């Protein structure tokens, strides 16, 4: 029987009619079926709770924290499998819904009460370039694909961008750091969340403009670059994201408004290609040390070619 | 610091070594402070601690991580054995202990963690946890969220005189256990400066007025308590037997891996009748 656990885990931590109810009379259905999230819709006729089974704190002390000041489900259980978690309904929001002007801002202010955060996580700036440093080293048909991304040229790149971006001044804040369609329902999934270079979290979101995973053929994703928020556009993001994060910010002159956004423009979009780097980084360890699926050098190959292509469009 | 240096805001993160100076308290605590913070050197009790913070009744938390935790530093002395029967102190630790028990969390409702713990000289045991385990599998007692080490030096008369702290034990937990085990610290002071380092005495074990204005405290932080006095004597009442045939519980588990809490646990057994 699929429900082999999942009883017990019901009964034992949710109160009230969960509390004496009966095994013949438990009702579960699948909502995702994974290898490292299984997702579940626990029910009785709380009422319905999401189970959630299978160094890191962070994304559930993070998790605990947004369920007490009601922007995220509620935490109904914790276990060393995974959580009940309030069900609420709702679905993941696909890529093509993201340039809306309804939900696009809302993201746009979401990120920034996120980024306005102070949490208990260690706050030194280490995440981004810490990462891709131990990326690069580990890397260093398939055979023959790794040549074409090696044959960029990768370390002497990697500190190409430690230059660009150490000359882009982008505050430290606590960033969700994976911020696409699918952890969007309100903002979830917290696994690659810490303190980072705010211009990372957003031009990563904006990255994400390009790439559908909703799917079940190989390569498993579509990236379409001619897809990419338009400079109106962005601004738009931006322009809902400033008057969420500083509350002076309304009341400033058209001049520094305008300097502001023009500085964040820059910001932002050299970051969007730690964004690619990043992920085609992570992208190549993954066609080696994966138990999931995907096509992961195909998405490191379109990954790198966005980020050539990227710095080719800003000149520098 | 590092850890310090690496997750508090501000001046923290210019601050260097030597430049830093901690102080040793009493696994580790110690307090941090400018040129101040406690410094306590997994995910459950990570979880545990940042939402009681969450709710503001816990002092603040400002890093949390593997090994460790770093905490708001609280200007305070903590009680001693003697303050417990103090009417005024008593009476606050019965409406604080009471909201503690009121709060929702995330962890396993059926109270596994009494009998579980104890399992994991002449003194021939596991056949007296069988009448432990048996007796107190009789007496109904409502779970909630227990504190599970309610001692003087665990409750801060900070400079609602007081809240309370330290945490690593807070379980969800048969009431009974945590207003009992409270009653059964007024008998034991963690002071004295000679070897066995405490002192003991049954007689300062709360009386029937004493431990009374405590749950007639409770009750109401906790409950409308409107109801007739009639039925809030059998709440009283009711309370009393579970109160103590529970703090059984408390005397036997104070077997911490010298201290005969077993004498008591043996003495609480012919005064209690079974
Ligand atoms: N609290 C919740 N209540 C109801 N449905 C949820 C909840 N959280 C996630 N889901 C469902 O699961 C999907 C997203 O799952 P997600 O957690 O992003 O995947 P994974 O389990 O692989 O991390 C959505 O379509 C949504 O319907």
């Amino acid at each position: 029987r699929t429900r082999r656990r999942a009883y017990l885990w019901c009964k034992e931590f949710l109160p009230g009619a969960w509390r004496g109810l009966r095994e013949d009379e438990f009702h579960i259905s699948v909502i995702r079926g994974g290898l490292s999230n299984m997702l579940f819709q626990c029910s009785l006729p709380p009422r319905k709770v999401l189970l959630r089974l299978y160094a890191m704190v962070l994304e559930s002390v993070m998790f605990a924290i947004l369920a007490e000041r009601s922007l995220g489900p509620k935490l109904y259980g914790i276990f060393p499998q995974g959580r009940l978690e309030q069900f609420i309904p709702s679905r993941r929001l696909d890529t093509e819904e993201l340039s809306l002007p309804d939900i696009s801002a809302e993201i746009a202010e979401k990120m920034a009460t996120f980024h306005g955060m102070k949490m208990p996580f260690n706050k030194e700036p280490k995440w981004l370039f810490g990462t891709m440093e131990k990326y690069l080293k580990e890397v260093l048909s398939r055979i023959k694909k790794l040549h074409k991304l090696l044959s960029y040229n990768l370390p002497l790149e990697l500190e190409n961008l430690r230059s660009l971006l150490e000359s882009t001044p982008s505050p430290v804040v606590f960033c969700h750091n994976d911020c696409q369609e699918g952890n969007i329902l309100m903002l979830i999934d917290f696994e690659y969340s810490s303190y980072n270079y705010r211009g990372f979290d957003i031009g990563n979101h904006f990255c994400e403009w390009m790439y559908d995973y909703s799917y079940e053929k190989y390569p498993f994703f579509r990236a379409n670059i001619r897809k990419y928020p338009t400079k109106k556009q962005q601004l738009h993001f931006i322009s809902s994201y400033l008057p969420a994060f500083q509350n002076d910010f309304e009341n400033l002159s058209t001049e520094e408004k305008s300097i502001i956004k023009e500085e964040m423009l820059l910001e932002v979009n050299r970051f969007a290609l730690a964004s690619h780097f990043l992920w085609g980084l992570w992208s190549i360890v993954q066609a080696k040390i994966s138990s999931i699926e995907f096509g992961y050098m195909d998405y490191a190959q379109a990954r790198f070619d966005a980020y050539f292509h990227q710095k080719r469009k800003l000149g520098v």
